[PDB]
């Protein structure tokens, strides 16, 4: 059975106006800004932007990569596809 999301989990994350995007649940560094309640810091591969999202917008990477893990014209998407497959836990 599924668990709650945790830092390091790999997802496709959905934001309005954007395709489902390769991302991870980030950790929160000591002294860094915390997200609102029931939100997670989502690091977007390729663009390297962070947003605060709830689970409604988070799709598991392994289960959903066949649907969402295809090249896309948006800037940074294909770099992000490379990152999530080849070094998703690196420092960016």
């Amino acid at each position: 059975m599924p668990h709650a999301f945790k830092p390091g989990d790999l997802v496709f994350a959905k934001m309005k106006g954007y395709p489902h995007w390769p991302a991870r649940i980030d950790d929160i560094a000591d002294g860094a800004v915390k997200p609102p309640p029931n939100k997670y810091p989502i690091f977007f591969f390729g663009t390297h932007e962070t947003a605060f999202l709830g689970p409604k917008d988070l799709f598991p990477y392994d289960k959903c990569k066949d649907k969402y893990g295809k090249p896309n014209k948006r800037k940074g998407f294909n770099e992000g596809l490379w990152e999530i497959q080849n070094n998703p836990h690196a420092s960016y």
